[PDB]
């Protein structure tokens, strides 16, 4: 960043994380399962975001953008539709029989 470093990233994180908390009824900032919101943008998304900006890692974006978001923090909001997505993982397939 011009004259300094893109310290927004850290800020953004707090914003997103913080926002998420409210999405989970938490007071402190929590991690944001981007993927969950990525693979499930219809279920998990963010509202209030500025123009030409969405939900993504606070790095791919540009300082200007980062700021915008930070500027639209109060506006920003992590709306949850299907939290069941958050809780997901990988498992092994069941076999026919053993022996």
């Amino acid at each position: 960043g011009s004259s300094g470093s893109s310290g927004l990233r850290k800020q953004v994180e707090l914003l997103f994380n913080t926002r998420y908390a409210k999405a989970i009824g938490i007071s402190e900032p929590v991690k944001v399962p981007y993927s969950k919101f990525l693979m499930h943008p219809e279920e998990l998304f963010v509202v209030g975001l500025p123009e030409g900006i969405s939900l993504r890692r606070p790095n791919c974006f540009g300082i200007a953008k980062l700021r915008k978001i930070l500027e639209a923090s109060n506006s920003i909001q992590f709306v949850i539709k299907r939290p069941e997505l958050l809780t997901e993982g990988v498992k092994e397939p069941s076999g026919p029989s053993s022996g």
